[PDB]
């Protein structure tokens, strides 16, 4: 490091609090700053530990473990190591949306960059203003779509530090390399307008074409800086807005669109993992989604990439999936509209026009329904009964998020088939125990499951355009990772308590994918893609803030 | 800058002096600490060449002016572009060798990063303490063989330093992005062993693998720091170690030796220029070395590259090739050693073995001589007559330097040979005046046309590794700014005093060269690559340190 | 020290050069940044006095060692102390005067703080710009009145620079505690007003009530950030402002004017000595001014006192003394005014007025006559030669600087009165040697051998205000240091050369004045004043820059 005395301990990405070693103490002019005691990193885990245990609401301990962050960087991550099955749920869904509705009320310090529609035109210098020199990965939103909480405005910040926090916890990606960055251009958020400490500009949304010039400048300096090879996560952009900067910038920089793309690889790994257990023909296999946005049209698109690598052409494929969204099923000359990026599964009408989601279940009679509209309980028990009677085995999802808008619970899908369907959800359930002993343990059908492992890879390899097949060879790499026994509990995906070698295991798979395909730049190509990752992920672990001393011959 | 206050004064790269705005002053906490003057740098420029005309020797303007670049950066180099070919003979040859000679006499301040084998095993740490953060360039010796002037040990750090500034006033490649490096494992320098003042370790050199070692872990140390695409350039290394090295690194860095490859270049792209006025075809030509090591060697092998592009074969044209060094002409079968580089231009001995370097031209007979032998007045009155009688058009090349260390004066050349002459040598030479008032203005060969222009385009390019081609390329380049005007004259090369220009010209043709020939990777390939270049060359004018401000809607 | 790495260097007060030994090296951050080579003060010393050596101007010389303060403050302080005699002349008068002719044309750096006009209202934000967080002494100017060289507006800076330069080298009082200032209103010189490297406001002086409110600012400024006792010496103003600023503030500041009390001191001083080699009746003492300004009244009242301590009344003293200005002899009536402070010197007039100054040496026939007019040679040949006659031993003090303005020589003196007179100046001279052989040393009567002691006293004391007392006790301490061998040399002051020990002699003596009389507030008493003052006189051998490192039982 630069600096000595007590700006080592004002900033967490150094200070180690009372770990500070008794020579870093005296030779960093911090003796007398900090208490006699030495102490390990273990001692201060115990500390936090001691702590969470007497806390009470999710919230409360989020404010308390994210207050860490801006405290002690090392133990922060040390803490989430300790135990990422349990904090999960609290750092990230669903607390984080709890967080977020509710940014105002909690802040105390800031994290990241803020970029409003009122710095058009000097984009550049707010990003000059950010301390770290070498940005590798950025998260923006613009809080449009905040998980299915909707507009939220600039408390939205609180899903790019999430992702963030989880880029480092689960793939050992730098900290200091991340940025999360939000884009405040109003909310139509009426009730945030009336907020007194509302973090955001009061004015409703700009949707003119200041708003796309706005995203441009932003792309255009964080790239002159760090590089046009700066891996940039898009993170939930309203509907509209997602689909089309994804399109406008995907080969023009190293960006992807977690809500579309890496949504579409988990949920694509759960049917695979099904499709094993499953085991039946293809072209049996009729999917209904329940929504049609970001996420159902990214899901769709990699199911018929799937599909199509497996031998159906594109056409047949894009027939087998069915779509029922907020007007109703989408069929051919439908009242309702249709976007370019639904029409190729809007289909010629059945024969009836289903007027409730399980009218076009009996109807449409599919052997997976996948839900994705942050509507709330909309997988209804008489839906989840239909699909029982309609399928030996039904494939059901409920991806919703956070937990009230999830379409139904694991307990009511369980039960609802007797055990036989093959379940996952967006936010976590804990689990399932029949009135007659069978437990069945629900699987996460949750993007955090991809992104981390897939913006390692690119990192590593100096990617400079990511393609919808990278996604789809991280569908594979997380799904081959399922072992036999997991898969008796129920489990469509690997424990969440191994997330961290999870996702270093695809890195490494997407690594070797992104060399063989002509798409990584890092030369010398590595030869063992294994060890070179591993090699280069960020640990916990305390290091030595000692100077370089030693004896002259 | 991150830094406001005294220390904006303090570092030469952001100091202004009287030339930081009244805006700039008070906004930054500089009121008061300067005078009420706001100067502009047209009037800083002045005061310095008021200054330096009343100095009187050379020595004395090299310690003022680069007492400068220690104080105020950008007012340094805007001093060089004002005049460069005056400045030249002050802060390059022949005035840097004298610096050296007395370095530990003029010592104010130190410039760039020492390596000693003392450091060995925590090289890594000094990088470390370097303070720039993106260096693209480095400039490295161990002082062994300082222009002719032998050994001088960490007294050759003047040279790195010089090699530098160049960089920046030729081609605009950004100061804060170089780095001068010495790497000291001690000197056989009897004298400097014995002066209070020397800089070095005292000791003589360690030639054992340690050294080898050495310079591994500073070659390992570097790249991992900065990249490994950082551009190292070798100089004035002793004669084994330089080819050693260049072989040993060339493969696997992206570096290169410029008393063997810049050279080359120059000296090559000399003879392209006496070719239109000779138009003596390459059947023609019988090449004679004095001295036979590192830019004689270089010079050849290039020439041959040449000569096997027109027509002729590798074979056939190694043979119009001789050399004679400290031991005589260089035959097969002779007493001294003969190199692995030497053996390609070693030939069977002739009718009669040459005993003096006058006897080798009268029996050989060559049309073109050039002196790389760093050993004195060796192109005698008699040796020059020789050429005369025995040539129309005789080319003499003393590249030798400094001054005292040349082979032949411009005047001694020119006079002796009545005006026929075509002569080019290494240090400065003023215009020469026949007693039948013909004048003659000599070129000089000094790779200072060379490794500015070719740094440049390897950087801007993201180049990986250099290969000899490009030097070829950098020769025409050169030479292919040679109007027909100049050439009457009695100029080889492009004025001196354009020397800015010309680097940038070349520069471009490499990039092209570069990308033409898949070496380039730098990413998006720019269709106007003229524009590309001069849109990134650093300028000296003052840039604004002022804030953003600006309201708000 | 709280700073590591490059800033360490760059910083004069802190930089060791390559005096940082290795220990501190590693472990600030430092290796790799200086070459391999451990030196010592020693050893930079002998580089400097090699050069210096070389060296022909003063100036050069000036603009070099003046270079070494802003680079190496420890460094500087060791090669002034090395030989203060023969650098005196260089740092301080006459040098220092020709410096501050053509400060703009040398400069390279700024030094202290420059307080314009044009910021009036905002003094107080540049006094919070000066780094330095506990500042004891400051040394201000407008400079209106250089030496004898006039108004030379902000090219004046050199002058309150060179007199702290002293302050340490003479008193060891603390650099970092030390601070120039130069209060710029504008110049009348026509000659800088033209000139384009001119430092300062280009405009006339101010004289309206916006000076007066400058000065005030500035004093309520410098108190309200350092302390109320914080010793304000006023240097170099125009005589209007000298006597009227001291009036004014004397009584509410720890102020005094170094023209009018410090000459004051050290002339009568002069006086005291003389009066040891005479051993004359004081009503036989006839004291004749050439000038009647500042230095002459303060020279005058001093006097005054001394007489008053030792019998005479006030009214007689005072009617012992005459004075002669531009306008001729200052008596009553006469048509050129007399301001308050003039009238108790200004006589009746005699029976015939003496229209040249040599009409008033052989009218009046004093014993002494002291120049202070700064108007050059008028103590002429026909002048020194009636003082020859008159008086068998005739006292001259030609005090004017610089050398210019001299009234007389040194030469002049003795070889015109046959060696039967007791000479002082304000600048330097060689010996003298008569034809006959006889040596003669003059004594140099500057302010210098005062304000440093002085100073050092009263800032050891935390002295609240001064009186003349102090100076009148400052002038018999000075005097008492000289051994009758010195005084038989004609020396009517100490050697030069032994300064440093005379400065703090006059410090104890001071200290123990101050408290006596009950000025002093520094508490508890000291008991031992010489112990005490000795104790604190800054140093300028290296310190250590290791942090306290130590192991815990
Ligand atoms: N678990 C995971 O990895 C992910 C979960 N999601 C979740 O999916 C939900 C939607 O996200 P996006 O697709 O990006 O949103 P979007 O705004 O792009 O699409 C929403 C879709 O739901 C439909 N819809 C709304 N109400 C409906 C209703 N009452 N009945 C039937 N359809 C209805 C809309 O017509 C629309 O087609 C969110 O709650 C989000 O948190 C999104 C990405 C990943
Ligand atoms: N744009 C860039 O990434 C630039 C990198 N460099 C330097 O190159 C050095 C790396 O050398 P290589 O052996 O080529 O790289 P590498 O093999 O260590 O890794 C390749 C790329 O991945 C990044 N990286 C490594 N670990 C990371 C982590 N844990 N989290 C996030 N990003 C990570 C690195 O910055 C590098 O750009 C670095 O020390 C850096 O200072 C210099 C200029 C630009
Ligand atoms: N391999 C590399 O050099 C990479 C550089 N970057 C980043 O990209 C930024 C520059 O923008 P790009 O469009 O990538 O490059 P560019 O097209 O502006 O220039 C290409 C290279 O030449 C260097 N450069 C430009 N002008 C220079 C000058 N006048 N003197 C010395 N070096 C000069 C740049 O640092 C860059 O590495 C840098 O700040 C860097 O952090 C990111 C990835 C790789
Ligand atoms: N102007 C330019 O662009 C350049 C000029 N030079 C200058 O050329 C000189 C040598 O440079 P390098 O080839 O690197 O040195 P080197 O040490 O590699 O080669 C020296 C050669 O000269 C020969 N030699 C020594 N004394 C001799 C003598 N008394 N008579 C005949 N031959 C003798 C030696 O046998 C040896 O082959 C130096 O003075 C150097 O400054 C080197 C590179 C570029
Ligand atoms: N970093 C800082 O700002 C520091 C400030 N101090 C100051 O020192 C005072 C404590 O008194 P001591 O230092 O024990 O001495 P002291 O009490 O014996 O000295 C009396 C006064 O003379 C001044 N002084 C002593 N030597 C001086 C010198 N060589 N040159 C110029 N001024 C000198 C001191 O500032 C002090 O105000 C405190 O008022 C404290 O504010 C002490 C250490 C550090
Ligand atoms: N050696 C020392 O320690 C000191 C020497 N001086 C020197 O004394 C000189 C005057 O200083 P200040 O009293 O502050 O100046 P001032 O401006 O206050 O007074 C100058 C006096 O000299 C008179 N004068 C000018 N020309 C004259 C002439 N042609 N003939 C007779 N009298 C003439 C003026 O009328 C005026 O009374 C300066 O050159 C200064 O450098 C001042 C302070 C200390
Ligand atoms: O530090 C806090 O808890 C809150 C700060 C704020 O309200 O800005
Ligand atoms: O001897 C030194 O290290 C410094 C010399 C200077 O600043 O002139
Ligand atoms: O003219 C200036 O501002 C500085 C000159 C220097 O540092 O030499
Ligand atoms: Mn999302
Ligand atoms: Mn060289
Ligand atoms: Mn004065």
């Amino acid at each position: 490091i630069k600096e000595k005395g007590k700006p080592l301990m004002l900033n967490p990405r150094t200070n180690k609090g009372m770990a500070f070693t008794l020579q870093e103490r005296q030779m960093l002019g911090l003796q007398g700053l900090l208490p006699p005691k030495i102490e390990t990193q273990d001692i201060q885990a115990l500390r936090f530990h001691r702590n969470l245990k007497k806390m009470t609401s999710p919230l409360e301990k989020y404010i308390y473990i994210m207050g860490i962050q801006e405290r002690n960087e090392k133990l922060f991550y040390r803490i989430l190591q300790d135990d990422i099955e349990s904090l999960m749920p609290i750092v990230y869904t669903p607390t984080v949306g709890l967080a977020c509705s509710q940014y105002g009320h909690i802040f105390r310090r800031p994290k990241g960059l803020f970029i409003s529609i009122s710095d058009r035109g000097h984009v550049r210098s707010i990003v000059d203003n950010w301390p770290e020199n070498h940005v590798k990965a950025v998260v923006v939103t613009d809080g449009e779509r905040i998980l299915g909480l909707g507009d939220l405005g600039v408390y939205g910040m609180g899903i790019p530090v999430g992702k963030l926090c989880l880029y480092t916890a689960c793939a050992g990606i730098r900290p200091d390399r991340c940025l999360p960055v939000c884009i405040d251009v109003g909310t139509d958020n009426i009730a945030l307008l009336k907020d007194p400490f509302y973090m955001g500009l009061y004015q409703k949304r700009d949707r003119t074409q200041q708003y796309d010039d706005l995203i441009d400048e932003f792309m255009k300096a964080i790239t002159d800086r760090y590089g046009r090879n700066t891996l940039i996560q898009f993170e939930d952009f309203g509907n509209h807005n997602a689909f089309r900067f994804l399109r406008k910038y995907r080969e023009k920089y190293c960006t992807f669109n977690d809500d579309i793309q890496g949504t579409a690889a988990v949920a694509l790994a759960g049917l695979l993992a099904a499709q094993k257990v499953i085991s039946k023909p293809i072209s049996e296999h009729k999917i209904l989604f329940l929504g049609a946005g970001e996420a159902a049209l990214g899901i769709a698109n990699l199911i018929v990439m799937s599909m199509v690598e497996n031998g159906l052409s594109e056409q047949e494929a894009q027939k087998k999936i069915w779509m029922f969204d907020k007007y109703g099923l989408l069929v051919k000359g439908r009242k309702a509209k249709i976007d370019s990026y639904q029409e190729p599964f809007t289909h010629s009408a059945p024969e009836s026009i289903p007027d409730t989601f399980e009218d076009a279940v009996n109807i449409l009679k599919p052997s997976t329904i996948i839900g994705v509209a942050g509507a709330g309980r909309l997988f209804t028990p008489d839906v989840i009964r239909a699909m029982a009677s309609i399928n030996e085995r039904p494939v059901i999802f409920a991806l919703s998020n956070p937990t009230a808008q999830a379409e139904c619970t694991a307990e009511e899908a369980y039960t609802l088939t007797e055990g036989r369907c093959l379940f996952a959800s967006g936010s976590p359930f804990g689990p399932v125990k029949l009135t007659d002993g069978r437990v069945f343990t629900p699987g996460q059908g949750n993007n955090v499951y991809i992104f981390p492992g897939v913006a390692l890879a690119v990192i590593l390899c100096n990617t400079r355009h990511i393609s919808d097949s990278v996604f789809l060879e991280a569908a594979k790499a997380l799904t081959s990772q399922l072992t036999d026994e997991e898969l008796a509990q129920g489990r469509l995906y690997p424990p969440l308590a191994n997330i961290q070698e999870v996702s270093i295991n695809i890195a490494i798979k997407v690594t070797e994918y992104l060399y063989a395909n002509k798409m990584a730049f890092r030369y010398p190509e590595p030869e063992d893609k294994a060890k070179y990752v591993k090699e280069r992920t960020w640990r916990s672990e305390y290091d030595s803030l000692l100077p370089d001393v030693y004896e002259w011959p």
